[PDB]
């Protein structure tokens, strides 16, 4: 048994686990070191056009340390500026993969109640970032999935549930609670008090399989759309970090190498073995992350990974350039009078083109996890985009604009103008929210004993719109 | 030293080496087992349209055993039907990578003289197929490159010459004498007797590097074209089995795994080690070809290779479908009156699109040797093809044919009709040649002692146009 066999009071606060596991706590806290904010809309402005009419056209940055998950969820312009617990653009489900307070609340109020309401609903309750309780049982310390939607997805795909999986599989599934593609399913229900409510439930689109094409069929079958494109009015699908799905198709995944083998390598100290909990870039610790299976130089492997990134970049830029042009050309055709009937096939091509390309790039490590599938997906997406553009030339010609040249979107500024994103306004409103409601959330959480001030050290130094210097 | 330190009389006939190396001779001869003829124009009819106006639109089959190299060179419709040593469509250089009689003749008459004249010139001289003398010194049995153009290419690319390379490198370079991309360089010269002659010299386009793009630049710089497309009149480039070039970019190549490690695995018998000379499909001998470096199931690796093939097929069909349509749409524009000036950019896109796609598929094992580069090349080629097609819609529109639909080429028959290939005539002429001149070649070679009748057993049972049942 463990030294906490009766459970851990205050289990949602990872600091509470330090008295039993000081080593794991120490490395876990070190993700604070990965504080880099890479503004992806600045690096890849084409993404702004792709996501026109959707929150991702406002703010979208690369992933950084777990230490910053909760704060980034609060800082992103995507969550807007709530004035109370009933305002703001996004739902309560946006906290789901950012805090150990999520399972705490689910186990307390139930899954449906948790998924009901605005994101602002739990502002002073969900205040701890990715912690021990998100992956460990507080009595046995055993690995555990804390979110019901994962097993539901696994079963739907024909996979074994978490409890039925091997230990090596669990070493990857704990990550899959969050590092997967999902969609919010509007769900009507009624509580014990007999009140009718509507919940937005996190759902893994795996009922037809976990391949990009199978998920595509899943969404088309139910005529689902995350949003109607702001420029082309195409019924769009948003892919979100399908890290596990693509990893499973990659050779490492097929060979049984778990996420943990590279991201949480072991360190042998006598008869005791420790897992590095500083989840980050495995290339910063290759001797432990790779050299236990590969026998040559470090710089060599690094170069090979770099080669993969360059190939992915090459195809990514091509695909999103044509997807961007397709959206704009469709918008132009619309302005000229093109009918929905005349644009139906084109829009279907665009929807599929972007779904495939987004699925390929949304998982930032996919270019390495499943190199070949990523390149194939980008190639497939580009082909669908070009099929749309060939048809668009003809629609444009019918309306007398065969020589139309889609505007350029090579900078975030130019792209957001095309996407009609009033950044100044969104940032201004966001800052007001951070200076008022957010501070009230943190003050109340600290007063109630749900948040330890220590966990806030340097957590809010950066965002895509401000940099106090460094987190 | 060896048991033949003074050389081997009749060295060009591999049978002569059997008295010193019976084991290697026995396995070498077993490539006779790989007698399958896969008609690639039948499997991928799009290739016919791609090669319209070029010999490859007539006959092109997949590679089979070395045992059949010389006979396939004779059987292919590409070499036509010579009536004597001064007729026939192709030059003497076509024998170069098919026989050990090539180095014999080069070492005798000189490289320039060998590369001068028609293919039919050496019909009764070059009669042995890929043999010991193509890779081994007849005194030391050491590995050796017998063709001067390889070192010239290696140096031009910044590589070490064969003699300067390590043994492990030589284990791949002996294959590179033939398994590489090349072009015939028209070369004017004058023999000792003072006669002005023109030679067609095998040249490796590596002066700018061995990547597809570097070779592309090489050809564009000299305004080179293998042929003018029969349909689009585009200045085309033909890629031919760039096996070594792509292998070098693949991970196995970067890791120092030689062609021989997979295709000529070792067998340890006491203190003696033997190399399997039955060059064929490594997957038919995985325990020896792969399991000495990989630790799990055989069916597993096979499945993974199959996965790569499927991805390659997916992108290959897309790319060549758009390349085919582009050629046809250009031809249509031409019929309508489109000028060369109006079609220049389009033709440049087509040339590059096909060069990249052909380079990706011409090496039949490339999908495995360099999986990722192959997918990237097919994606790049397709993009260039689609860029051409977008521009073509506008040219067609100008001439009143915006709704033109390029004809289908889903069967070899339909494709060859579009490419205007009179197969009946070519086959009829070929058979007449085989029944007359070819037989005279073999009879004379046997009479002169250059050919051993034993080597002809079952060598001419199949071709793409006849099958006596099995070779
Ligand atoms: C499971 C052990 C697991 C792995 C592996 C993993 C990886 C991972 C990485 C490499 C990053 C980025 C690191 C960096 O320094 O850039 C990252 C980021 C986030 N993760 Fe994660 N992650 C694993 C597990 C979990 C779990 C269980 C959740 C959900 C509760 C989760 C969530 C996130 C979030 C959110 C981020 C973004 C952090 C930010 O940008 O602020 N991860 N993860
Ligand atoms: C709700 C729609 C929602 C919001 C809002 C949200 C935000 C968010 C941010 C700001 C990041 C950091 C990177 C960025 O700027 O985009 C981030 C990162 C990840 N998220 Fe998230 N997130 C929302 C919902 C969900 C859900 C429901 C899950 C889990 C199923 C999830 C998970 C993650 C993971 C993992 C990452 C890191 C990897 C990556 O590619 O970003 N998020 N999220
Ligand atoms: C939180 C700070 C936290 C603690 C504490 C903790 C402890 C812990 C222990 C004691 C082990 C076993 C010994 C070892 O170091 O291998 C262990 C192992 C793993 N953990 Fe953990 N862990 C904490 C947090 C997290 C988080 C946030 C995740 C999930 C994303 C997670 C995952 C894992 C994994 C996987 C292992 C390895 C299991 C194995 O190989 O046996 N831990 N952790
Ligand atoms: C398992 C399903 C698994 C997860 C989860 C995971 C996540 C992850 C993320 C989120 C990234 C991107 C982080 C970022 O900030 O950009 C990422 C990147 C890499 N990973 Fe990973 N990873 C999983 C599995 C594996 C496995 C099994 C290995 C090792 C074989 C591995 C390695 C890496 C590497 C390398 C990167 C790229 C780092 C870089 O070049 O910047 N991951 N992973
Ligand atoms: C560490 C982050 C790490 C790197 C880097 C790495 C690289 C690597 C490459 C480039 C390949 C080839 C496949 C591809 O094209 O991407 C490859 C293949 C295998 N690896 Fe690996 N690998 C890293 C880590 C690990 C770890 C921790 C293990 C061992 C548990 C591992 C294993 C393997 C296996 C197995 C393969 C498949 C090929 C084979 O040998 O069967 N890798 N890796
Ligand atoms: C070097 C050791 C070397 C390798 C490796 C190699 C491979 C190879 C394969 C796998 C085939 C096809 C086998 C099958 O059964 O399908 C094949 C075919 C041809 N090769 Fe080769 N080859 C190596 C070396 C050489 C050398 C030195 C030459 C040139 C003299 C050469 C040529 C050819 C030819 C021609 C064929 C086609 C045979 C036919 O289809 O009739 N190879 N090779
Ligand atoms: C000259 C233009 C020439 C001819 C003619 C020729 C023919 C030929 C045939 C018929 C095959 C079998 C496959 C098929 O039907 O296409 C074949 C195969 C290979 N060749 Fe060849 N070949 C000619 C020239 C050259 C030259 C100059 C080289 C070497 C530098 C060469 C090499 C090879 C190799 C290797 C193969 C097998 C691999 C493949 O993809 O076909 N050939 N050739
Ligand atoms: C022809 C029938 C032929 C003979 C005879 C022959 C002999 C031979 C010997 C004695 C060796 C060394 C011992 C061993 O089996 O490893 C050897 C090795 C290799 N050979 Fe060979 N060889 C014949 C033909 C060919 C041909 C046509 C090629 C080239 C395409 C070739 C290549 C090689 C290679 C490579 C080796 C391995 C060298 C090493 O690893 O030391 N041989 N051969
Ligand atoms: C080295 C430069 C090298 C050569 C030469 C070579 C040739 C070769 C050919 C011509 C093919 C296609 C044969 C056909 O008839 O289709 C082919 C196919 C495979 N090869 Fe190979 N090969 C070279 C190198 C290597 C190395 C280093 C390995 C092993 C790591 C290897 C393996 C294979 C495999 C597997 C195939 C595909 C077989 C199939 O799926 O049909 N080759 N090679
Ligand atoms: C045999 C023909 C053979 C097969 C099959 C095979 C497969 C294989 C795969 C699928 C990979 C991953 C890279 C990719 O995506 O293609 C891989 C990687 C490595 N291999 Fe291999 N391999 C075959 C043969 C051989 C032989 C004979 C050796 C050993 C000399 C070898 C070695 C390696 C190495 C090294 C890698 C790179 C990854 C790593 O472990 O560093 N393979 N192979
Ligand atoms: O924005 N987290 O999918
Ligand atoms: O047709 N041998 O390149
Ligand atoms: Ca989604
Ligand atoms: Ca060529
Ligand atoms: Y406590
Ligand atoms: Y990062
Ligand atoms: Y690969
Ligand atoms: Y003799
Ligand atoms: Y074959």
């Amino acid at each position: 048994k463990t030294a906490h066999s009766q459970g851990i009071e205050g289990k949602a606060m990872s600091e509470e686990w330090a008295r039993y596991y000081p080593r794991q706590f120490d490395s876990w806290k070190k993700t604070k070191e990965s504080d880099n904010i890479t503004d992806m809309l600045k690096e890849k402005p084409a993404l702004v056009v792709a996501w026109a009419g959707y929150p991702f056209s406002k703010d979208y940055n690369a992933p950084r340390g777990h230490y910053y998950a909760l704060q980034d969820n609060i800082n992103t312009l995507r969550t807007g500026a709530p004035v109370d617990g009933k305002t703001g653009p996004l739902p309560s489900a946006c906290w789901t993969c950012k805090s150990p307070d999520v399972p705490r609340i689910i186990e307390q109020d139930g899954e449906l109640e948790y998924f009901t309401g605005k994101w602002a609903k739990y502002g002073d309750e969900i205040v701890n970032t990715i912690g021990c309780y998100n992956c460990h049982d507080d009595k046995s310390a055993e690995l555990k999935s804390k979110v019901p939607y994962l097993d539901r997805g696994l079963s739907a795909a024909g996979f074994k549930t978490f409890a039925e999986s091997t230990h090596q599989e669990k070493r990857s599934l704990v990550c899959a609670q969050c590092h997967v593609e999902y969609y919010f399913k509007k769900t009507e229900w009624k509580d014990d008090k007999g009140v009718d409510k509507t919940a937005m439930v996190v759902t893994l689109p795996w009922s037809k399989g976990i391949s990009t094409e199978q998920m595509e069929a899943y969404y088309d079958e139910i005529n689902f759309a995350d949003w109607t494109h702001g420029i082309s009015k195409t019924p769009m699908l948003k892919a979100q970090h399908p890290d596990w799905e693509l990893y499973k198709t990659g050779i490492h995944g097929q060979k049984g190498v778990s996420c943990a083998d590279c991201h949480m390598p072991y360190t042998q100290e006598g008869a005791v073995k420790y897992s590095d909990h500083k989840v980050g870039n495995p290339l910063d610790n290759m001797d432990k992350s790779c050299m236990n299976c590969h026998r040559e130089s470090e710089q060599k492997l690094k170069d090979i990974v770099k080669q993969k990134f360059e190939r992915k970049e090459f195809l990514q830029d091509i695909a999103f350039d044509n997807i961007g042009k397709a959206h704009l050309e469709t918008g132009k055709a619309m302005e000229l009078g093109a009918t929905d009937a005349e644009l139906k096939e084109i829009r279907t091509h665009i929807r599929h083109a972007q779904w495939r390309a987004d699925m390929a790039i949304a998982g930032h490590g996919s270019f390495f996890h499943a190199p070949e599938e990523v390149l194939r997906l980008l190639a497939s997406g580009n082909e669908e985009a070009q099929k749309a553009r060939i048809k668009l030339v003809k629609v444009l010609a019918k309306y007398g604009a065969i020589d139309y040249v889609a505007p350029d979107f090579e900078t975030k500024e130019k792209a957001q103008k095309l996407a009609k994103v009033d950044m100044e306004a969104f940032i201004a409103e966001k800052l007001k929210f951070k200076q008022t409601l957010e501070q009230e959330w943190k003050k109340q959480a600290i007063a109630k004993g749900r948040l330890n001030p220590e966990s806030l050290k340097g957590v809010d130094e950066k965002s895509s719109y401000y940099d106090k210097t460094k987190k």
